[PDB]
């Protein structure tokens, strides 16, 4: 592969009753064996797809200053994978309904960035099969659905102090509670919010096609251009470059767009991920109220689907033949 | 548990190059060990949730008359799990992109019905963990996502000859092609189609609130009653009883509903599963055309959302405040 595994450790937590998360601290840093390789390799791909969160530590970061010295060569990785793993239980044993499981610590470098991966794998169990009709019970690891995971961006943390990203972790799908499990586990503030920046993207694009003072054709295409760019980054694992966005967008206003947000001082950084829910509103709509839900392409403005705002009345011409077949059933055969 | 495992067999198919699905026929019927128990037990739960298909064999059923004699005590289960498993490869080795995997044969009885389960488990692989930081590679089974599976209803097949259900298997989610993999594997006709019966349910309910000659209040509640019944069966693993449907529905027309479909001779059997896509049209709608998609509760008929059929024009009053917040952005800040 194209990744190198600096150091690797493995510790286990098990529950005896409910709050008895006995620790199983490893007599040695697990060696960087070959079997570890494709495991941690699969971890980094999967995280690098999943949505994340962002922030920076605190002056009181009770785990930062334990690492701020480990990175100096004072605490061993084992000595640090020990103190990290113990203070883990003390932050999970306040959740009684907590299964047992392992606590991975892969230190690794990958393409100019050195990362430190922290993975608590739910431990599943199923029926191993050896050679000859000797179906056994075995354990494996939750490697496709492990949602309790984080990774620090070491190299941009030791170089940029004021960066607000070097600290990332997964948010819970339903609840924003696994986020709070990690933030108290590290002592990190909410900084860079992904929705905060996409939401903050369009409120400057409307202020841009409104200085330009354009029309539906020119203004929507700007919004459509913004989408064509963003979505092709979304299906590529690549972020939204503020600069790249400006070139395909420069020569709208004579002045560039990044200058137009920096002299207006709009607090959008150089890069940020592309929130798909926020970014459809450029070209696709939706709504939710009274069981009724719609969605449609915004070039229907003025052409099929009409709205009179005073009366908040929505007018539609030419129903989908799919639904059009449905309504023939309630009224035609209906008196 | 509440299930008994009559006989159990296990055979493996492996590919060497592409069409070299070498067979690995078992020197013995795998015994009904304890480790088999919870495996096959999980298989039956999962199938009994998943959607299925239905049909009956053929006079030329090239596997039926091999079992029509096995059930008489002539061919051993091993002798039959042998001839079944070999003629399996000859029906899959026409798909080159075919992984290796195992071929399960659990004969079992369960609550008055004797079943014969046939399960080809995709074989996955991952990292077993033994005691002490000795991460190994192991194999397990695709037990949560195995979609190549079927089970014959033995007891209603040896008792009802004209039944069209005793032969069930999973349909592919995207393609109706795994259905064709199984039908040629058995020699079974398409008989009882699940969509065919739900679709066939409403065309008799409209003919029922139109003999009754009722209005929106009474006719919709009939349709709503039908939904309240069907969906509570859908989240219970239970089928649509034609009779039970008629009681909660009798005293609409003086005559019952099952008689109203039997003297009209409508070819709906006693039971059938509840197709959710077909059964929302009672009370919930949708449509698809030109990127536009809607959906809503049908009690908006005449109250919020209006349609003039001549002009195929759809009129809506009071947009969802969710969307209502979206449209304030394209027009208000918009000139």
């Amino acid at each position: 592969m194209s990744l190198d595994i600096n150091q690797i450790a493995l510790h286990q937590l098990i529950k005896r009753d409910e709050q008895n998360l006995e620790l199983v601290l490893r007599d040695s840093l697990l060696e960087p064996t070959e079997t570890v390789v494709e495991m941690v390799a699969e971890l980094h791909r999967v995280y690098s797809a999943k949505n994340k969160a962002y922030g920076l530590f605190s002056e009181e970061s009770e785990l930062a200053q334990t690492l701020r010295l480990q990175r100096q060569g004072e605490e061993d990785f084992l000595a640090f994978s020990r103190a990290a793993t113990g203070r883990l239980r003390d932050e999970l044993a306040k959740y009684p309904f907590a299964d047992g499981g392992f606590v991975l610590f892969c230190h690794y470098r990958y393409l100019a960035v050195e990362y430190l991966l922290v993975a608590v794998l739910s431990n599943l169990s199923s029926m191993r099969v050896n050679e000859n009709l000797d179906i056994n019970p075995t354990h494996y690891l939750d490697i496709n659905h492990a949602d309790i995971v984080a990774r620090i961006d070491l190299t941009e943390w030791e170089t940029n102090p004021e960066s607000t990203r070097y600290l990332t972790f997964l948010k819970g799908r339903v609840g924003r509670k696994v986020a709070d499990f990690f933030m108290d586990f590290l002592g990190a503030s909410e900084g860079l919010n992904a929705k905060a920046q996409n939401r903050g993207l369009l409120q400057a694009v409307d202020d841009f096609t409104a200085e330009a003072q354009l029309d539906k054709a020119e203004r929507q295409n700007v919004r459509q251009q913004v989408y064509s760019y963003c979505n092709e980054q979304l299906q590529a694992g690549e972020e939204i470059e503020l600069k790249s966005l400006s070139k395909e967008l420069a020569g709208v206003s004579e002045v560039s767009f990044t200058e137009f947000a920096a002299e207006k001082g709009y607090e959008l950084e150089e890069s940020f991920p592309a929130d798909r829910s926020t970014l459809r509103q450029l070209t696709k709509f939706a709504g939710s109220g009274g069981g009724l839900t719609i969605n449609f392409d915004a070039m229907l403005l003025g052409e099929r689907i009409f709205w009179d705002p005073a009366t908040d009345t929505l007018t539609i011409k030419g129903t989908p033949p799919n639904l059009r077949d449905q309504l023939q059933r309630r009224t035609s055969g209906g008196n």
